[PDB]
């Protein structure tokens, strides 16, 4: 009820990026949050395997138990240091300040703008990329459903928006060239979404060495049966189907939705993709960062 004012307004703006309008309000929650050194910061551009890389690092810091994970929809587990919806429920920075360490913390925020005390504190973040066209779609149809974001349009207007950087946290260009720069000043484990598809069980592995953790061949084997794109559409706890209607309407595109490298060719006009593509090499020249679109 209270919270309906905010859903589906134009994008707000803070520190010059697009934000969610229910995020926007009372933003020094975020740029004062008291981060830990023992946090874990979970950060991506959106829909570039957030949910996929929360849920390994959960599992990894559960020894590979898959009932510990089950306890609690992902999205209580996992809070987003943003999240906010004023009136229905706590922010996700209130719900992060009771939670013991070693918190699993999700956000998307640039990292110009992710708050100072994790880069003072030398907090460990995975950052996790997936190439543009991708992105693009499988942010289109989360835009469709979640009530949160500004409706999108057609999609070829949103393409155009999601190019100029105008989409709820801003350039995909500048988000994933600065985490890959930041790596340099603080320890950041950047990790691919394609390279995830291609070999799973590789990047859990680089993800709990990351972490410290040591996997048994049996917690690494479990772990990579958990997090199948399959399995994690079909578990309630990771699949967002919880989350009330209201919210995210599920019928209109689900959470879960493909889950492959390579819907971008399903959506993607033969003239769209020559003129990203053009697009893309301009804005990507000068950066030795590279992604695949295919594998
Ligand atoms: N275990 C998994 N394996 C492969 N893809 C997954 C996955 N879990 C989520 N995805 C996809 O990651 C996207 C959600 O990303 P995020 O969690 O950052 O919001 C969605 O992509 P699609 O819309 O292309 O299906 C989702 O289907
Ligand atoms: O990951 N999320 O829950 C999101 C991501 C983007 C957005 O604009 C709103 C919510």
């Amino acid at each position: 009820a209270t919270v309906d004012r905010y859903l589906r307004q134009p994008w707000s703006v803070v520190h010059g990026i697009p934000m969610v309008c229910a995020f926007a309000p009372n933003w020094e929650r975020v740029d004062n949050f008291q981060s830990r050194p023992e946090d874990i910061v979970v950060a991506t551009f959106p829909k570039s395997g957030t949910t996929w890389v929360s849920e390994i690092v959960d599992m990894i810091l559960q020894g590979g138990d898959p009932e510990k994970c089950k306890r609690d929809a992902i999205v209580n587990r996992v809070p987003m240091l943003e999240f906010a919806a004023p009136g229905e429920m706590p922010t996700g920075s209130e719900v992060l300040a009771t939670m013991p360490s070693p918190r699993v913390v999700k956000s998307h925020l640039p990292a110009h703008i992710l708050p100072k005390s994790f880069w003072d504190n030398g907090c460990k973040i995975i950052y996790v990329g997936r190439n543009a066209k991708d992105v693009a779609v499988s942010f289109y149809h989360f835009d469709l459903m979640n009530k949160f974001e500004q409706h999108p349009g057609t999609w070829d207007q949103y393409l155009e928006a999601f190019m100029a950087g105008k989409v709820a946290y801003g350039s995909w260009f500048d988000h994933v060239r600065g985490y890959w720069e930041r790596r340099q000043e603080h320890p950041i484990l950047y990790l691919f979404y394609e390279d995830m598809k291609e070999d799973l069980r590789r990047e859990i592995t680089k993800v709990a060495q990351f972490l410290g953790q040591e996997l048994t061949e049996v917690a690494l084997d479990a772990i990579a049966h958990h997090t199948s794109f399959e399995a994690m559409r079909d578990n309630p706890s990771t699949n967002y189907s919880t989350v009330p209607s209201h919210l995210m309407d599920h019928g209109v595109s689900p959470f879960m939705r493909k889950g492959i490298t390579g819907d971008w060719k399903n959506h993607f006009t033969v003239a769209q993709n020559a003129h990203f593509d053009q697009y893309y090499a301009q804005k990507m020249a000068g950066t030795d960062l590279r992604f695949r679109t295919e594998i």
